[PDB]
């Protein structure tokens, strides 16, 4: 059929539905007719991104090595990148990295990169790759926490301990004065709160709250237990 041009298309395309399903040969007979490789669904969201998110491959090969715009954001900021991060899509990661040329440090609106995207999910070899290809564990998303403190949060060992491998302060402390072991004590996540210990995270610091660690676990549970037997080995 015939493909009307447009400056700035609000309308989800076939090339979107073909992307998204990974059918290659669709993809191509479309932007052989004259389909714009970029346009935009009403969500703001290009094929690459359907591709990627999805988990094609071949499709995300295609259209990169055709011109598909490659740094294009969601409607909330977030690129291909970020979303085949978020699936914990470790081939796609891998090519939009490589032969992509992509920013491995691109924050969306949260302020969230796609490692920030990955350690949410726990997807623990992306962290490993998105770490062994260019990422800043130091950026800080729009509430002043790094990687580490959603690490914490979440509660995988591997990736906190991958992350602080990779020289990540044990006491960067976000907005609210919180560090990762406050996090980790909040969230009752025990295997955390021992990797932080075991590193020497102090036990003492207030936060803007005036609370310590400690002072944040609920009681009596494995993590105050834990908490406490420290600040008591520490006052003897």
């Amino acid at each position: 059929h015939m493909n009307f041009k447009m400056e700035h298309q609000n309308k989800r395309s076939p090339l979107h539905a073909a992307a998204e399903a990974g059918h290659v040969d669709i993809c191509h007979m479309l932007v052989q007719a004259g389909a714009n490789i970029d346009t935009c669904s009403e969500d703001q969201r290009t094929p690459l991104m359907e591709a990627a998110e999805n988990n094609h491959l071949e499709a995300v090969k295609y259209l990169i090595k055709a011109g598909a715009l490659v740094d294009p954001k969601d409607a909330e900021g977030s690129t291909c990148l970020h979303l085949a991060a978020k699936k914990g899509h470790y081939e796609v990661v891998q090519y939009l990295l490589s032969n992509g040329q992509m920013d491995v440090n691109c924050q969306d609106d949260g302020g969230w990169t796609p490692m920030i995207w990955a350690t949410e999910y726990k997807h623990v070899d992306l962290v490993k790759l998105l770490l062994s290809k260019g990422s800043d564990i130091n950026i800080r998303d729009n509430e002043e926490n790094i990687c580490l403190h959603w690490a914490a949060f979440s509660g995988c060992v591997d990736i906190a301990e991958i992350l602080l491998a990779a020289k990540c302060d044990l006491h960067a402390v976000n907005i609210h004065g919180d560090s990762p072991l406050h996090i980790a004590a909040r969230e009752n996540r025990y295997d955390c709160v021992v990797l932080f210990l075991s590193r020497d995270s102090d036990v003492t610091l207030k936060n803007k709250e005036g609370e310590t660690p400690l002072q944040c676990a609920s009681l009596n549970s494995q993590v105050w237990s834990a908490l406490q037997m420290s600040k008591a080995l520490q006052d003897s």
